[PDB]
């Protein structure tokens, strides 16, 4: 593979369309790989990770907890409800609505997450005090995929992303058992996950949150490292691209390979 910048250009030569990537240590928040940063793409399914840390710091505030049982109609169902569609009778915890939105990327149990923490408005609330005031959230599942051009609802930056899922993974906003939480959500992803892992190098860990939209919209936000050890958290979202799902697919797993050859910048 070519170097992680040269790659990403190729990417966007191949698709046609605008990559931004971050490459950020975990620990320390050192920026290594930043392109186009500071440009808004839409977040997709990957918004449920921030999502999932408003639902925690609502948990570590004794304002939720993770075992109280919500119950549901089948009116309340949105497109794609893998795990939420086989509740309608005994319903489904908290926790279980988090790991149905991160791991199965459940729409129905993320819009109801999102009706707890008070919608779309209330978690950009939550983003602007954990001091991120440039991710927004507008709209519900699944009409926050629309990814129209030009539109800046329901995006991010991948640098605000990046330090934001850093801020809730490692700083100590959220206490100890919910960062610790938040990640095995990560780990645990049913789709993206084990296939990712079935074509990493032995010793790669990967925990990760994928998303696609319209116009080729599709990014990933994930923790890897080498010596089993998340070290760095990589985000990268696509848009505005014609190219079929599994090209932009291979020009992903593609910046990975390049990150993967030239590991120790
Ligand atoms: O020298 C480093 C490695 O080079 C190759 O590994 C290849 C691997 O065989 C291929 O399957 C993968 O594709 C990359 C797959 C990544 C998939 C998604 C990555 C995620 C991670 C978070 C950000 C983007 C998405 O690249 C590596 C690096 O060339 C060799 O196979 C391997 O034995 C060797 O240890
Ligand atoms: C977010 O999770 C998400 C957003 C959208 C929009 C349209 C279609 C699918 N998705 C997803 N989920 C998929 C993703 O890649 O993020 C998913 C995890 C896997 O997608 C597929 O492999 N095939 C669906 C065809 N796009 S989910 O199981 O569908």
């Amino acid at each position: 593979s070519p170097q992680p910048l040269e790659q990403i250009k190729l990417s966007e030569s191949q698709l046609s369309g605008r990559v931004g990537m971050i490459e950020m240590d975990l620990a320390s928040g050192r920026t290594l790989t930043a392109w186009r940063a500071d440009e808004r793409f839409p977040m997709m399914s990957t918004f449920k990770v921030v999502l999932c840390g408003a639902v925690l710091a609502r948990v570590d505030a004794g304002d939720e907890q993770l075992e109280r049982k919500i119950h549901y109609r089948q009116q309340d169902l949105v497109d794609y409800s893998p795990v939420s569609e086989k509740h309608l009778a005994d319903g489904m915890t908290v926790g279980e609505l988090c790991a149905a939105a991160i791991t199965m990327s459940d729409n129905s149990a993320a819009n109801l997450l999102l009706a707890t923490v008070g919608g779309p408005a209330g978690l950009t609330a939550f983003l602007r005090q954990i001091g991120d005031n440039v991710t927004r959230l507008d709209r519900w599942e699944t009409e926050l995929n629309e990814a129209l051009p030009g539109d800046a609802r329901d995006t991010t930056t991948p640098a605000s992303m990046a330090a934001t899922l850093r801020k809730l993974l490692t700083s100590q906003r959220l206490s100890a058992r919910s960062q610790r939480q938040l990640l095995q959500w990560m780990v645990d992803d049913r789709v993206a996950g084990p296939l990712i892992r079935s074509v990493l190098p032995a010793g790669w860990f990967i925990a990760d949150k994928t998303g696609a939209g319209e116009r080729g919209a599709r990014g990933i936000v994930a923790l890897l490292g080498p010596n089993n050890k998340a070290e760095r958290i990589v985000v990268i979202y696509l848009r505005d691209t014609p190219a079929s799902m599994a090209e932009r697919n291979q020009q992903i797993a593609g910046i990975g390979a390049a990150l993967i050859e030239h590991w120790q910048r």
